[PDB]
């Protein structure tokens, strides 16, 4: 990231600061929990609005020293008042903006919010799991705001839980109980206090949703998923994103290795060895060096990183993914809970900061072979069915006699996140209750208001609604600013939030008190339906058929073949 960028972030860093400062009120309350009494404070927005704040509220044992790569313990509770009036820090990650490691190993923090402590009746809760490809994000208030969402009646929650190789570790060794997906666990266990403490809060505990964008809504499948959460929650919002794409998971039991050895480590590969090294590293040095490990074979075959969600080896105690997800899909609880999912209209349009590094990538269109999916293709993806399957991909995005840089883009939307959504919800319908599924498609296009992604993605001046530009509308963050109100970005806040809490309430997005869904008639999807059905977002909402699905129809055509792989 630029000079320009960073110095650019860094008085924004300083900006935001102060007006956390200016925002602060005196009135400070003490909220019950299970370990033990909180004080929080209410806090103000740009709107002229007001919110109580808990933040820092630990809801497992710093996972530090023994307890790294291992399953979250519950915490110790606490005599007296523990002070939630500040954020605590993020989990260890390179900060995108400044490139340098940030953040803590004591990162097992939630924060909650809401415009009164004492309503009359108790409120819907709304669950927000960060992205950021499970190796970077936070809940801190200048990237998630709950600004905008406490204009509304509900209780909002926004979790932490381990990012990188000291969320994701995995080994195959049964002795030495590091299986994997301990970031998983981790939300699973904030799961398990939000069910247990949200009444406290005003909030109803048999009311919850949860709901995530990116690795978030990756991370929300899974909790829909595991066996660990049946019941705790009651509606799912998936965006963009869920735990079938091919960025969610990765086999990375061979790479704990990989990373001791660009750490200094000196020994054999033995996974007691290795992770005897591994948990007396530094947990920065850890982190920084995480984007060398992937091969140049694993990066060639899109693998995008090289710790992740993975299928535990074993089963422990705390185990959350047994098997394969798609297998997961099979018996998941969550199938029989009312879910909404969606995407943007541009999403490969994020990709647009690696295609200006690496051009040469616009060449992998030529076969297309690369994107075939993973388990049809083979190792050198030069087998002639490898070839065939390529092609079929090429003549969905490929419009010229070469290929550009859009046809690259448009190729990603497909890969990372229609295809998966498709084959999501296909192989679920084949083992629900008939609990609804709703589609939206996010089609805003505004650079009057934006959020810090953007300055990663370099889409500043970039038309097209890219991955993670709706964060923007649903959370107020350090780059953000008061909209007037009948700006088209302030009605697209009401809107969005508006539809949102409407599903978190009733697990129906559909209400006419919402602006602009006068004539919305929205359907959920059937698994009789050929052609998907979404509600259109932009400066008009809007029921159309899913522009896409004439490019996932075509994606799904590679598994002619092998129908029982789809």
């Amino acid at each position: 990231v630029s000079l320009m960028e960073k110095l650019k972030w860094k008085i924004k860093c300083i900006e935001n600061k102060f007006l956390n400062y200016r925002l602060t009120t005196n009135e400070t309350v003490v909220a019950e929990t299970e370990y033990g009494k909180v004080k929080g404070v209410k806090r103000l927005t740009v709107y002229d609005d007001s919110y109580y704040s808990f933040e820092g509220i630990p809801y497992a044992q710093p996972p530090v020293g023994e307890l790294r790569f291992k399953a979250p313990q519950r915490p110790t509770p606490w005599a007296g008042v523990r002070d939630c009036c500040n954020h605590k820090d993020k989990s260890v990650q390179v900060d995108f903006i400044t490139g340098k490691v940030c953040g803590s190993e004591d990162c097992l923090y939630l924060s909650v919010y809401t415009n009164n402590l004492n309503p009359e009746t108790k409120r819907p809760v709304l669950v927000y799991i960060h992205g950021g490809g499970f190796i970077i994000g936070e809940n801190h208030r200048d990237m998630y705001g709950p600004d905008y969402f406490i204009k509304k009646d509900v209780v909002l929650i926004n979790i932490q839980y381990r990012l990188g190789a000291l969320g994701f570790l995995s080994l195959n060794s049964e002795d030495l109980n590091v299986p994997g997906n301990a970031g998983l666990k981790d939300q699973v266990m904030a799961l398990r206090w939000i069910k247990n403490n949200c009444a406290n809060f005003g909030g109803n505990p048999d009311n919850i949703t949860v709901f995530g964008e990116s690795a978030g809504a990756a991370s929300t499948h899974y909790m829909m998923l595991t066996e660990q959460t049946r019941g705790l929650f009651h509606r799912g919002i998936l965006m963009s994103g869920n735990a079938i794409c091919p960025w969610a998971n990765t086999q990375c039991q061979h790479r704990a290795f990989t990373l001791a050895k660009l750490a200094g480590y000196k020994g054999e590969d033995n996974d007691k060895d290795v992770l005897e090294f591994l948990m007396k590293a530094k947990p920065q040095d850890l982190i920084k060096l995480e984007e060398k490990v992937l091969t140049l074979e694993e990066r060639t075959n899109k693998v995008m990183f090289p710790f992740g969600p993975t299928v535990e080896p074993y089963q422990t105690a705390d185990c959350v993914l047994p098997k394969h997800p798609r297998e997961m899909v099979k018996t998941a609880w969550g199938n029989s809970i009312p879910t909404m999912m969606g995407n943007t209209s541009y999403e490969g349009l994020f990709f647009t900061s690696i295609l200006k590094q690496m051009p040469l990538l616009v060449k992998e269109l030529e076969t297309c072979v690369n994107f075939v999916p993973s388990e049809l293709a083979d190792a050198e993806r030069t087998a002639p069915e490898t070839l065939e399957m390529g092609a079929k991909i090429k003549k969905a995005h490929v419009t010229g006699e070469t290929p550009t840089a859009d046809n690259f883009m448009d190729l990603c939307s497909h890969f990372y996140f229609w295809f998966p959504m498709h084959r999501l919800l296909q192989l679920r319908f084949n083992h629900t209750s008939g609990t609804p599924v709703y589609l939206y498609r996010f089609d805003f296009d505004s650079e009057d208001l934006i959020n810090p992604y953007r300055i990663m993605r370099s889409g500043r001046g970039v038309k097209g609604v890219s991955h993670t530009d709706e964060l923007t509308y649903f959370f107020w963050n350090q780059l953000a600013k008061r909209m007037p109100k009948e700006s088209r970005e302030y009605k697209t806040i009401e809107r969005m939030t508006g539809i949102w809490t409407q599903f978190a309430t009733t697990g129906n997005p559909y209400s006419n008190e919402i602006e602009g869904m006068e004539n919305v008639s929205w359907d959920p999807i059937e698994k009789s339906d050929e052609v998907y059905k979404c509600l259109n977002i932009s400066d008009e909402l809007k029921m159309i058929d899913v522009p896409e699905m004439g490019k996932i129809k075509q994606w799904e055509s590679m598994f002619e073949k092998h129908r029982d792989l789809f």
